[PDB]
């Protein structure tokens, strides 16, 4: 494996903590909940505590911790995310939503002694009034999706490309296209993979007895894509 490997072989607390502003619509999100790589698993609550969401829930889930992934024991060599730890990462996205506006993210994730933390700006840019994201016409549930990675040896980290489809409330899809360089903060050797991808499946949901704007998420991500 790596060195940072050996962080995610328990059940890991996690906290993320988001503050956006998309069209000056300023807003913050906490999360809390834990991750157990063994498994692929995170399950997190984030809350929004400035009020109302100003966006859809759908649409923050890609930038609310791959380090949780499952990479098989045959493909180990290839997971940099937890071969980044505990110093951590810097994960930066542009989300372009197609014919509306585009997100850009910068995320700092770290280990913050025993906690694994992912710390986030978000700024949103040219979204319009009344179209998908500011109208509110997603749907609160998820498709699963493959996150394509390629290495990026020049930076000494990787790339990403995917495609996350928002569903609408009219039967159709929103498209958000997904790019993304990671970058180790540490000096020390991180593992620059082969080309594959990780496989995500996302639920989200409500907690009943929860009476401010929050999202519930259960994720199963597991790397895949180099056969043996
Ligand atoms: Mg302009």
């Amino acid at each position: 494996a790596s060195k940072g490997e050996e962080l995610f072989t328990g059940v890991v607390p996690i906290l993320v903590e988001l503050d956006g502003d998309v069209n000056g619509h300023k807003f913050s999100v906490s999360g809390e909940g834990e991750g157990d790589a063994t498994y692929g698993k995170l399950t997190l609550k984030f809350i929004c505590t400035t009020g109302k969401l100003p966006v859809p829930w759908p649409t923050l889930v890609t930038t609310l911790v791959q380090c949780f992934s499952r990479y098989p024991d045959h493909m180990k060599q290839h997971d940099f995310f937890k071969s980044a730890m505990p110093e951590g990462y810097v994960q930066e996205r542009t989300i372009s939503f197609k014919d509306d506006g585009n997100y850009k993210t910068r995320a700092e994730v770290k280990f913050e002694g025993d906690t694994l933390v992912n710390r986030i700006e978000l700024k949103g840019i040219d979204f319009k009034e009344d179209g998908n994201i500011l109208g509110h016409k997603l749907e609160y549930n998820y498709n699963s999706h493959n996150v394509y990675i390629t290495a990026d040896k020049q930076k000494n980290g990787i790339k990403a490309n995917f495609k996350i489809r928002h569903n609408i409330e009219d039967g159709s899809v929103q498209l958000a296209d997904h790019y993304q360089q990671n970058t180790p903060i540490g000096d020390g050797p991180v593992l620059l993979p082969d080309n594959h991808y990780l496989s995500t499946q996302s639920a989200l949901s409500k907690d009943p007895n929860e009476k401010r704007d929050h999202m519930v998420l259960l994720e199963f991500v597991t790397a895949a894509g180099i056969t043996h």
